[PDB]
């Protein structure tokens, strides 16, 4: 039994690099359980693990589908240590395009995986972290949870929710000695954006010409803004570590300092109209 | 034909008061379409209608439950005027209790009804609104959407979600000529909130003695604040009018100023920890 860490969505991006960063730590103090929605996807994980010579006994891959309470509790009973000190809610789905262009199923999944799942992860672990009176939880934050971005309604929705689920919980947990931290990310080189963008071409068939133009117009800005500050998933894991070490973690950590002006100004405007203006005359 | 309004969840409270205040308006300008999850409950709606002397034809009820796109779809094809100049997304439910004490069917229902349902509506009316190049969208806000409240994890989760859903939409919507704005309200004279009396063993047989205690103490504080801050839908509906009247309404209307200093605090702290301290000290 050492610092037992249970992380979700370890198949790629931040969930992978993190699992291996923690597991391969030179102070061999982290015993990580990298969970995966689907195990068949644990190749690149193991490959990296080997690439770092991440010592025997530290990383045990486990399967965990966030949109399944059955799948979650079982992956919990499989924690031989019988305790989790750090839980990391990381799984998540993206969604882009004209709101009217998405579908009900699509929308449900995003909120299903990104929010409810975070609830299942919490519901199953927090109890035990509470009677114990010690524990740490980390949730992969996002800009879209602190501000609104065009054609990112449902994702910014799923991420704004997490701000809610966490902050309210953070309150009650104060005397409980359990710790909640939202790692607020920005763009980052992960499997996340490399496919979710789908195919911008089909959109025109479920929207008006004026939005479609604006959808590509956003895409073009997106792609430029990404290849300007998309941080390395390793750089991002670094923040997860600094929170972990903090004796008294804060409600949130920020991986990039670029979105902090938009936020600052945004908070100086309660009606939210100065923000909407800026953000708009920024994307387009 | 005149200002057509389609209000969702008018069965009671805010939804019923705005419906009738509009229909029975002096200028007899608004043609209200009060929508209900289940038509039976329109009894109390009509009572207020009658009471308010809403002329014949300025208010016709339709049935539609935002958790069934087939329903929503129908409700729009029932708006004989061919247009909806004012769309109001107001239905939705609350949820209180220790996160672990809640059920999945429950945590789901709230998310599926407060966000998805709001999305379904938008996906239905927003288009024609855009092609018209004229529109008005009112969504019932909340303080839980602006800040986290203990034992209100899932609800504030669903509420914060509307902040992003709408805020992001708003940004795209800027040039289109349609307007989206939330009505950030606080505790009002509504059954649910003032009728939170019970705390069954169901809660007890599903949380730890430490949380159990912080649960009731919450309710006690919550009953007090309500007894001293609860706003009756009456004023709240008055706010909705204030909004739709302004040539260019802002992204956020506040029915009460009682919480502005609390969120004011929120502003000056990126770590979100000053608040978690404050709002805990203030709840417990
Ligand atoms: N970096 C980003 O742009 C970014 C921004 C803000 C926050 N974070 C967060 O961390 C996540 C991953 O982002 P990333 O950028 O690291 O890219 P990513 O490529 O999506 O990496 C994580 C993904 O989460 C998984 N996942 C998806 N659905 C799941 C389900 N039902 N159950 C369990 N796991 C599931 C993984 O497996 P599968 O491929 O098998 O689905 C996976 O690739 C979140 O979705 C979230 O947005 C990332
Ligand atoms: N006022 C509050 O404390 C408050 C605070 C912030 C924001 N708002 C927002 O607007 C709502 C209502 O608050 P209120 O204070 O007016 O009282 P309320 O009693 O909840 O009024 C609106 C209600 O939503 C309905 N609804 C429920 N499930 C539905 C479904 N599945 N499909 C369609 N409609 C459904 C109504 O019909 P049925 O009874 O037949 O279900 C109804 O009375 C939201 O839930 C939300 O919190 C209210
Ligand atoms: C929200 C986000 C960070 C911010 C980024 C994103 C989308 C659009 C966008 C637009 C901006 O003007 C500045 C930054 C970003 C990312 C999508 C995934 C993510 O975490």
């Amino acid at each position: 039994a050492r610092t037992v860490v249970l992380i979700t969505g370890c198949s790629s991006g931040i969930g992978l690099h993190l699992a291996v960063r923690l597991a391969s730590d030179p102070s061999q103090s982290f015993k990580v359980y990298a969970t995966l929605r689907d195990l068949k996807t644990q190749g690149r994980l193991w490959e990296a693990a080997r690439a770092l010579a991440c010592p025997p006994g530290s990383l045990e891959t486990l399967q965990l589908d966030v949109r399944d309470s059955k799948s979650v509790a079982a992956a919990r009973e499989r924690v031989t240590e019988g305790r989790v000190d750090v839980l990391v809610c990381n799984a998540g789905l993206g969604l882009l395009g004209p709101l009217e262009a998405l579908g009900e199923d699509a929308v449900a999944s995003v909120l299903d995986v990104n929010v409810v799942g975070t609830v299942r992860m919490l519901q199953a672990f927090l109890p035990d972290m509470k009677r114990r009176g010690s524990g740490r939880v980390l949730v992969t934050g996002s800009v879209g949870g602190l501000m609104g971005l065009p054609f990112n309604d449902v994702y910014c929705a799923s991420k704004f929710a997490l701000e809610g689920l966490c902050e309210s919980l953070a309150v009650l947990l104060l005397p409980f000695g359990v710790h909640l931290s939202l790692i607020e990310c920005g763009p980052v080189h992960t499997a996340f954006m490399e496919k979710v963008l789908g195919s911008p071409e089909e959109v025109l068939d479920r929207t008006d010409i004026h939005t479609f133009h604006r959808f590509y117009q956003y895409l073009a800005h997106s792609k430029q803004v990404f290849r300007e500050a998309a941080q390395n998933p390793e750089e991002v894991a670094e923040v997860f570590l600094t929170a972990l070490r903090a004796p008294k973690p804060t409600l949130r950590y920020f991986t990039t300092e670029r979105f902090l002006p938009l936020l600052r100004m945004r908070l100086d405007d309660p009606s939210g109209s100065n923000y909407v203006t800026a953000m708009h005359r920024e994307v387009f």
